[PDB]
């Protein structure tokens, strides 16, 4: 509250952790399906049902551009990259393992460096 403060967590390095995480996520050999906004004019259906479309490169350049407020806002948008591919693909499609097996990935990578 007002002149009552928590401990300051040094979030200094975060840009830079957070930098390494997606570059080990844009290198991955699953990381195919992500690494591009899906084309809305040749993908039928993905306009109307994914409300907030998001992928490794738009990331790359909100992250680049101080877009991300905390490390938080950059976790939210690399997790609604994985709910997407859920919600459009099924389980058994190569599209929809690489989902799931990059959010598995990612998740690692995140308590490892942070928590």
């Amino acid at each position: 509250s007002m002149s009552v403060k928590k401990p300051k967590r040094d979030d200094s390095k975060d840009l830079a952790l957070c930098s390494m995480i997606l570059t080990e996520m844009e290198t991955h050999e699953d990381a195919w399906p992500f690494l591009l906004p899906v084309n809305l004019k040749l993908v039928p259906g993905y306009k109307k049902v994914i409300k907030k479309p998001m992928d490794f490169s738009t990331i790359r350049e909100k992250l680049s551009s101080g877009q991300y407020p905390n490390l938080e806002t950059f976790a939210l948008d690399v997790r609604l990259v994985f709910d997407n591919c859920e919600t459009f693909n099924e389980d058994d499609s190569d599209i929809g393992r690489a989902g799931h097996n990059m959010r598995k990935y990612f998740e690692k990578k995140w308590t490892d460096t942070f928590k």
